[PDB]
């Protein structure tokens, strides 16, 4: 059986929707940077061709190479980390209308980070620098390669 969606490993290439994204000027684990989130994200094992709905994943259950992944709190709000290596790249669903990250010409690299209350409900951010594709809604599409377990 192909390996679950649960299961990520360095080099895979995760590629994720944001329906109906909306723009944060801060958002609480990516120190305060800004960021777009939908929750009706999907997100999508490329190589592996496995696929779910952001809010259907246990988020305590995920593993990066065979570690579960760094989970951090703020505001009393809890976030889970899938760290990539080098950015993350993101764009207008359907269109050639790219955004880009805070960190946008630094050397450093991204994550994706999760929202889960423990349910059913699950919000995926990732990095932006402004609204360059709107405040929102709007559909985007992202795209990045995992990184290694943080230290």
């Amino acid at each position: 059986p192909a390996r679950p969606i649960t299961n990520w490993r360095s080099g895979d290439v995760v590629w994720v929707t944001l329906p109906s994204a909306e723009y944060a000027q801060s958002q609480s684990a990516m120190g305060s940077h800004p960021a777009y989130w939908s929750e009706e994200a999907t997100i999508i094992n490329v190589a592996t061709g496995q696929r779910a709905a952001v809010s259907s994943i246990k988020w305590d259950q995920v593993t990066l190479n065979g570690k579960a992944l760094h989970k951090e709190t703020h505001s009393g709000l809890v976030y889970y980390q899938l760290p990539l290596m080098g950015k993350i790249n993101f764009w207008q669903q359907g269109t050639t209308k790219a955004g880009y990250t805070y960190n946008y010409n630094t050397t450093d690299s991204d994550s994706l980070w999760v929202w889960w209350d423990g349910g059913s409900k699950a919000y995926l951010y990732i990095s932006t620098y402004t609204t360059m594709l709107g405040a929102g809604p709007v559909n985007i599409t992202g795209l990045g390669a995992v990184g290694p377990n943080p230290v």
